[PDB]
């Protein structure tokens, strides 16, 4: 599914792909890269298969890509009749029924009335003479561009760090902004319960705050609650996020967190849209306090950076290590950075490792005068671009 | 101890001044007016007094304001010499020594040798080989430019938000700013008592975490301790200053909390300038957290203004009501209020009534044309002097 890779010969290893049947949506796209356009006159490709499994194999070959569906109580419905009737552009119930008639599911050709219904009993929609208006929730849902069920926990779960809050560690802020565990990693409980000894006093007074148990941690699962389940991984989501946000190797959270440098930039890309969505969730619904506090962690968890380099960091050249380095050279900000000397800047980015070798994202790779000239000509066009 | 306003006759009602003598010091000066220079050929003063008083009175006539002191454990001089081995000129002892040689006490002509062991044994200065070092807080004590003595109390205060903070409302931020309660005002306990009721859920929480007690408050003292006194104190100084913040009307909070608008604006000012002390506190001590949530604190203490004014009131003929009606009037922001039409603010600034009629500080009275010029051409020179 990802960018275009040509080659001659495409061969796949198994009809089977991780336990289960290759689906036949996937398949024409599987091999459709095989063959090069102007250069290869023949593409080719060669399922492989044993025993039995050709029967199933080939229907790979012979299959044609199913039918689209449209997946519309349904949760990704909820949200479409309130992104709506939020907007100000349906108010009417009689057009709502109209706009229902306007979906996937009806030109593909009872239950649409009844889904704001379930609005209602949410406070998500004040109810009034039948014309509707939002409220304060449902504005900030639809700005912040949360699925309605997620927003429910989420207020809760804000609304309980409204009480109690901690400030000296980025921990508690952190854990609001870890999205989920999907199947990010597969857990490791007794290296979370080495690692759960060792955490300092600070950091262990935050999960006592948001449910997990000190007595309850990597002990039971040992020995063998999916809302517990929920929180705990959402703690170990928030446990290496923390490490993330201090710089850390990368290669030292392998060894030390046990989840692959892979599976680690699939989240803290993913968990910075989070911290994206609920800094604009608060905005919207008046707590003026905790969107200063979460203002800056979409920036830290995109780069794995620091407070110091946030400023840094806006050049686009500049992901975790060219600003780090850059730093300590006595350049704090961009504003000073964008006037550095040219022929400083390359022997400082010369040292500090771990003729086109240093790497730049978008524009692969590029050599270190050309780059390092490049550092200081995307700092020029900010200065004067953004005033 | 004012400007100076000058008179022809000048006359002092009583040599009693609120319970208690007049002082020679102020009494040169209380009469120091007397006599306009080039207008007034002969200027007199008139002290008044009966019965008996009159031997007091005519002492000060007579009398001769008291030589000066140095006024230098003490807890002045503590102060001293953390100003000086903290900023690195003294480092060794022995110059230490003579640096009270150059004092006041030393001019004028034992114990400066044993306070530095005080501030030993409070971790404000690392013991080496003597050759002294500051320590993370004593240097943040000197940056910050609070009181030793104080300090030791606010480190102890503010590394207690860690254990729990709440953020629905500014009340714990301010309870951390309030600098004292001084005799800035005569307390009402009855009338506490009936606005200790009326307090939101929200507000009672963050008394309780601070140290004080629903139990008691307003309780006790109607039917008849310092640390505990001065907490409670501590508490109605924020209760003041967050209606303050709130920009209910001065008058209001007469009506509401007793203290007059006298005392008000002599409190809103003096803890401003302890939210500008703790914030700067906050930095130097690495509480990158704290220091967020205070950094708007000091503008908004000064002021009385909201955080949407924040940006509004940077010009200094803004004060806290020309940029409330200004802010209504679709200007929300300093950079596109210096690009308003002239004529435009004209009119707005005229309604909002509670030809040099409308004052700003420092110029005396204004006319509200030339003012509101004032207003635009005042933007003009922000926007580029700051970029």
């Amino acid at each position: 599914s990802g960018v275009n890779l040509p080659a001659r010969r495409v061969i796949i290893r198994t009809p089977i792909f991780g336990g289960r049947p290759l689906d036949i949506l996937t398949y024409k796209q599987m091999v459709g890269r095989a063959g090069r356009k102007g250069v290869d006159t023949v593409g080719e490709s060669i399922l492989i298969c044993k025993n039995s499994e050709k029967s199933k194999g080939i229907a790979l070959l012979q299959g044609s890509l199913k039918p689209v569906r449209s997946c519309l109580v349904t949760g990704s419905m909820i949200r479409a009749i309130l992104e709506i009737i939020v907007g100000g552009v349906a108010s009417t119930s009689q057009d709502m029924h109209t706009y229902a008639a306007c979906t996937f599911l009806a030109a593909s050709m009872g239950a649409i009335e009844a889904c704001v219904m379930w609005l209602l009993e949410n406070e998500f929609i004040q109810s009034t003479e039948k014309v509707y208006h939002p409220t304060h929730l449902g504005s900030a849902t639809l700005s912040s561009s949360l699925s309605p069920a997620d927003t429910l926990d989420i207020f809760a779960d804000l609304q309980r760090a409204m009480k109690g809050f901690v400030l000296e560690n980025d921990l508690h802020i952190l854990y609001l902004v870890t999205p989920m565990f999907e199947d990010w990693t597969t857990i490791d409980w007794y290296r979370f319960f080495c690692l759960w000894e060792k955490l300092p006093t600070s950091m262990k007074r935050v999960a006592e705050l948001v449910g997990v148990e000190e007595g309850f941690l990597a002990r039971c699962v040992k020995g063998k609650q999916h809302r517990q389940m929920a929180i705990h991984k959402r703690f170990f989501t928030s446990l290496v996020l923390l490490d993330l946000i201090s710089e850390v190797p990368l290669r030292e959270i392998n060894q030390k967190y046990g989840c692959n440098r892979g599976q680690i930039q699939s989240l803290q890309q993913s968990a910075a849209v989070y911290a994206g969505m609920i800094t604009v969730f608060s905005n919207r619904l008046g707590w003026h306090n905790m969107e200063l506090l979460l203002s800056q962690f979409q920036k830290r968890l995109t780069f794995g950076i620091q407070r110091e380099l946030c400023d840094l960091v806006r050049v686009s050249l500049l992901n975790a290590q060219r600003a780090r380095v850059l730093y300590a050279s006595g350049f704090h900000t961009v504003a000073d950075l964008a006037r550095a000397n040219i022929v400083e800047v390359e022997v400082i980015l010369k040292n500090a490792v771990p003729m086109r070798t240093i790497w730049v994202t978008g524009r692969k790779g590029l050599t270190e005068r050309e780059a390092a000239a490049l550092i200081v000509e995307e700092a020029r066009m900010i200065l004067q671009q953004d005033l």
